[PDB]
């Protein structure tokens, strides 16, 4: 109840602040080449229909979230009467439409966008003009919401009763976004990646934001931290860029300990024993099997 609460204020904060990010990139990154590419006329246009196309998501996808944030900040004011939120994502199928319409052309006018700057003053002064505050990773921030929503969402229906209308309307919200990230998942290179951050920023308690240009996820798993005789679980996620050192918690939750930027030894009483060394940090794990152990030294390896 308080627990859900907190859930539906969280859920309307980061509303705001995504409004607010919708609002500045339809002024700044949408006007500025629509501005462009209307100068462009004059001057190939192929390039360039594509590309409004593409661009034409920007705005729909603002009033949409403007709308909700509207009717999340009302809600919200009158809490101690009714305490629903879910059913403003259900009666907006149409809105988040527009999202999977995104999403589905997504790196097609993106690299058009790219490549069409290498040979376009214009479409470069806009694009430069934007990326003072690159466009995809900025771009990125749009579809990454509705991962955002997801796990919201699925913090809020723990927290419901098994048995509400409003457990139904989560339920049915969760399977209505998903259906919009499913198409990201498969339309987008970056869109599996996009939500093994998404998800891993929110179970780690400690790591704020993983969106960082080119990282990448590349393994998952627990180990044991060897302090002594001792022996401690800590659960490791690598990526190409830094390396997570977290600890598992009763809550399927984890906790950042130290982070790692991107040796096999033989001892006794650390049978299956993994070293990993850089001039901040050094850790002494052992895994549970000499092939789990080399799964991780192949892995960390590669990269």
């Amino acid at each position: 109840q308080s627990r859900a609460l907190v859930i539906a204020q969280e859920l309307l904060s980061s509303e705001k602040a995504y409004v607010e990010m919708l609002q500045h990139l339809n002024l700044d990154f949408h006007g500025a080449v629509m501005r462009a590419l209307d100068d462009m006329d004059h001057e190939d246009t192929l390039a360039r229909e594509e590309l409004r196309q593409g661009l034409s998501e920007l705005p729909a996808i603002h009033d949409l979230h403007q709308g909700i944030l509207e009717e999340l900040e009302e809600r919200l004011s009158n809490w101690e009467s009714q305490q629903k939120v879910a059913d403003v994502f259900l009666a907006r199928e149409q809105g988040f439409d527009h999202h999977a319409t995104h999403i589905l052309q997504f790196d097609r006018y993106l690299g058009l966008l790219s490549e069409n700057c290498l040979h376009s003053p214009r479409l470069a002064a806009a694009v430069r003009e934007f990326e003072q505050s690159t466009a995809k990773h900025r771009l990125l921030r749009v579809v990454q919401r509705l991962f955002q929503y997801q796990v919201l969402l699925t913090d809020y229906l723990n927290n419901l009763c098994p048995d509400s209308a409003e457990y139904d309307n989560t339920q049915g919200a969760l399977s209505l976004i998903s259906k919009v990230t499913d198409r990201a998942n498969d339309s987008m290179e970056q869109g599996e990646n996009l939500q093994k951050l998404v998800h891993i920023e929110h179970s780690v308690r400690g790591q704020g934001d993983l969106l960082q240009p080119g990282r990448e996820f590349l393994k998952e798993g627990t180990l044991m931290k060897v302090t002594g005789k001792n022996r401690r679980p800590r659960h490791l996620f690598l990526m190409n860029d830094v390396l997570l050192y977290t600890y598992p918690q009763k809550d399927g939750k984890y906790r950042l300990k130290n982070t790692l930027a991107v040796s096999r030894p033989v001892m006794e009483k650390v049978p299956y024993a993994l070293k990993i060394e850089t001039s901040e940090s050094c850790l002494m794990l052992s895994a549970s099997s000499c092939a789990e152990r080399d799964e991780w030294y192949g892995c960390l390896s590669r990269a």
